[PDB]
């Protein structure tokens, strides 16, 4: 079907002629869902479009929720304690400036070689078992690590962490309430170490900077509330590069070539495979005033779908080749980490557990094989990430 549609796992495989169509006969796109007309919203395609409106928070507005469902916030019941993702300035500001404290250059330092060392234990496993499914061998426990390192949880309990882990994700993509108090009460521990212990992930350093001090219980849930943005965004997206660039990589012998002969290409074949699986596909805004793009005028106040993984895939920005890999395309202002206020705290860390697992892959598994026919996606309209990748090695 060329015809617009929020995905499903079903529709997952291959949403790009929608887009394409959409880029090309309704860049600014009416959607009027023929069972709810009221919840009528719109949908933004182009490169140009969606970077300006990403941007532009005083224009399309986070703070309604970011789904295309009206009521979301209410109904998920964040309205008194929001999360940063549905902030906007100046509240989302000085948080972000404070948590932002715990994502420097460090950070990703420290924890790549932990990266590293499971990667290559969890390839080797299924090089001696000749495959098995990279995803659930790989692909989905690696990134809960990362995030539990940047939330400053102890190694020891990041066993434990990933269990809460799995299925707040679950529950998440397309309904966890014991792993929800769970960490909420883990959290809320690990919270009150820090004042005396502090280290150098965001937790401590939200804690240093006196967030929750004093009987400050509105500034306790606030970290609460970003260890959940931070399990539920850091996990199915990452698992959503990797995954996703597998068949990319296997069905272009000539590009895998390209990186097996100069590795040091690598860093820059990620920034192409994140153009190109872009895992968080879409994410929307609220218009706070009517906005005229073109002949089409938005009215104030209702939500807009800025189609993140159609923008990556934009001819007019990435040329008529925009479909396809090209290892050497640096592509720039790629929409994946989102562009302005929001722009994704974790853009290093996805990167490096490409350029990591990238790296790895080609040098213990290249002669490897993917049916893409057989992978299965996740559920959900937002994010596009495999359950399964049936992976073979030889
Ligand atoms: C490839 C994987 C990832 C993708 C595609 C991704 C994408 C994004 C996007 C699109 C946003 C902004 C959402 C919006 O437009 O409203 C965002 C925000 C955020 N991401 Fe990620 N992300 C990834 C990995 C991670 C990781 C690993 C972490 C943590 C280590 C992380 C932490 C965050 C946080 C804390 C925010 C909120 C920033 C704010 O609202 O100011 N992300 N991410
Ligand atoms: C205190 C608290 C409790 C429960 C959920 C959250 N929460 C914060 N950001 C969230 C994002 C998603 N997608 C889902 C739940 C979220 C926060
Ligand atoms: C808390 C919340 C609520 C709703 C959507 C998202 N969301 C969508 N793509 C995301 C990517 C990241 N890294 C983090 C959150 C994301 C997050």
């Amino acid at each position: 079907s060329h015809e617009f549609q929020l995905a499903t796992a079903e529709t997952w495989p291959n949403p790009w002629p929608m887009y394409r169509a959409l880029r090309d006969h309704d860049p600014v796109h009416h959607v009027v869902p023929p069972q709810r007309p009221e919840y009528d919203y719109y949908v933004l395609s182009r490169h140009a479009d969606v970077w300006s409106a990403a941007r532009d928070h005083q224009t399309f507005s986070s703070a309604q929720g970011l789904t295309v469902n009206y009521g979301e916030l209410e109904m998920i019941g964040l309205h008194d304690t929001p999360p940063m993702v549905m902030q906007d300035p100046p509240v989302h500001t000085e948080f972000r400036k404070l948590v932002s404290r715990g994502f420097t250059p460090r950070q990703v330092e420290t924890v790549e070689p932990t990266v590293r060392k499971f990667v290559v234990e969890r390839l080797e496993k299924l090089r001696a078992n000749g495959g098995g499914d990279i995803v659930t061998e790989l692909f989905k426990p690696l990134p809960s690590m990362v995030v539990a390192h940047y939330l400053g949880v102890p190694e020891e309990d990041w066993t434990q962490f990933d269990g809460w882990t799995q299925a707040i994700v679950a529950a998440n993509a397309v309904g966890a309430l014991d792993a929800v108090g769970s960490m909420m009460a883990y959290f809320t521990g690990l919270i009150e170490r820090r004042r005396t212990e502090p280290a150098d992930d965001a937790i401590s350093h939200l804690v240093a900077a006196g967030v929750g001090a004093d009987g400050d219980t509105a500034g306790t849930l606030s970290i609460l509330a970003f260890t959940f943005t931070m399990v539920t965004g850091g996990n199915d997206t990452v698992t959503g590069m990797l995954g996703g660039s597998m068949p990319l990589l296997h069905r272009r012998p000539d590009q895998r070539r390209l990186l097996l002969d100069d590795p040091e290409g690598i860093p820059d074949a990620v920034e192409e495979l994140l153009r190109l699986t872009s895992p968080v596909q879409g994410l929307a805004r609220t218009t706070t005033r009517d906005v005229t793009i073109g002949d089409t005028t938005i009215p104030a106040g209702r939500r807009v779908l800025l189609l993140y993984g159609s923008a990556n895939r934009d001819e007019r920005q990435y040329g008529p080749d925009a479909a396809e890999l090209d290892v050497t395309r640096c592509p720039r202002n790629i929409l994946t980490f989102s562009h302005g206020a929001h722009h994704c705290l974790g853009a290093a860390a996805a990167r490096m557990q490409c350029r990591v697992a990238l790296t790895e892959l080609l040098a213990r598994c290249p002669d490897f094989e993917v049916a893409e026919s057989r992978i299965v996606w996740s559920g959900g309209s937002y994010v596009r990430r495999p359950l399964s990748v049936p992976f073979r090695v030889t």
